């Protein structure tokens, strides 16, 4: 603070702006998280190894803390992925011999997991993601080919969202993936959602992640994801956004912070992205950046190890960034 306004109070009458958290930083920096955000998500925190890493053991007190910040200061919960391939410990998909579940021990467990964890933020969490990355991304596969789908069932989807909505049936339950945008997976993603729709699970929304850069996708891209699943009269949240400064296979390996060419573009396409959301503000009713500041961000590792990254408006210092005015809602 000292003379700048509230990014989520500027957009209060439009949708949710909401950050990526852990509880690491809600001493250091709750307060500038309380400030501009009405809405987080906890990043790693909350997912199936966090708070269930042995089959009889769960360990919630990280998730707990980030909700007893939220609820506190009125501030709105998004659960982040109960099914997913990534982040699930062994014993989940494995036997007493150590071999593979069957899929009635894939049904009990999946069961059991999603009413403890759904159902104790029950009333809380205002919406889940209760599948994540379902969707391949090689262009002549459909489903992404994982232990979900193989050792419990095709029906996988259905279960989980049907689950999900028993422990907490006032939530509002998203399908979310990355590459949403792409349209080729575009269309898998919308046939997907499409075909829970009918077969009647209870899904209420898909999660456009927006792990987008300074060069794509284009304006028209996006518009046309937004209208393709705003479609499906489900609700959109853009779940992960962030710009990165790098194109994914990037090579380029010896930056200290971005060049110039790189911060004009990321100014410039950052006003244009939240100029495309408040147009389209009907559709989306939240966006979520995944992460708080320059300071720290999953792309310093990821997919090159040690390789630092600025993909937000708040630079390493939590001071605002020049596409920090050029996104300030009209409210
Ligand atoms: O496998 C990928 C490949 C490219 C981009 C993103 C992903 C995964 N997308 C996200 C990354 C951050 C994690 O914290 C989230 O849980 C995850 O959903």
């Amino acid at each position: 603070s000292t003379e700048i306004p509230s990014l989520s109070a500027s957009y209060a009458n439009s949708f949710k702006i909401g950050a990526a958290v852990h509880t690491r930083m809600l001493q250091t920096e709750g307060e500038f998280i309380a400030k501009h955000y009405n809405s987080v998500t906890a990043e790693n925190q909350m997912k199936f190894e966090e708070v269930h890493p042995r089959e009889h053991e769960y360990t919630f007190e990280a998730a707990d803390e980030i909700v007893d910040f939220a609820v506190a200061r009125g501030i709105g919960v998004r659960g982040h992925t109960l099914v997913w391939h990534n982040q699930t410990p062994a014993w989940m998909f494995e036997d007493a011999s150590g071999g593979t579940a069957s899929r009635e021990m894939m049904l009990s467990r999946l069961k059991q997991h999603i009413d403890t964890v759904v159902g104790r933020y029950k009333d809380q969490i205002y919406a889940w993601d209760v599948v994540n990355e379902a969707i391949e991304d090689k262009t002549d596969l459909i489903m992404r080919d994982t232990k979900w789908l193989r050792l419990l069932g095709e029906d996988y989807l259905v279960q989980a969202f049907n689950m999900a909505h028993e422990a907490d049936p006032n939530a509002l339950l998203f399908y979310n993936d990355y590459n949403e945008t792409d349209p080729v997976k575009r269309e898998k993603i919308y046939n997907l959602v499409r075909s829970l729709l009918d077969q009647g699970a209870p899904v209420h929304g898909i999660g456009m992640q927006g792990h987008w850069n300074i060069h794509g996708p284009s304006m028209d891209e996006i518009r046309q994801a937004i209208e393709r699943y705003a479609s499906l009269d489900v609700q959109l949240h853009v779940t992960e956004l962030d710009l990165s400064v790098f194109r994914h296979e990037d090579q380029r390996t010896d930056l200290t912070e971005p060049t110039a060419e790189m911060a004009e573009l990321q100014q410039k396409r950052y006003e244009d992205i939240f100029g495309l959301f408040r147009e389209y503000r009907s559709n989306i009713t939240s966006v979520t950046f995944w992460g708080v500041a320059d300071n720290y961000t999953w792309l310093d590792n990821f997919p090159v190890r040690g390789r630092k990254n600025w993909p937000f408006v708040f630079d390493t210092e939590l001071q605002p960034k020049d596409s920090f005015w050029r996104i300030i809602g009209q409210d």
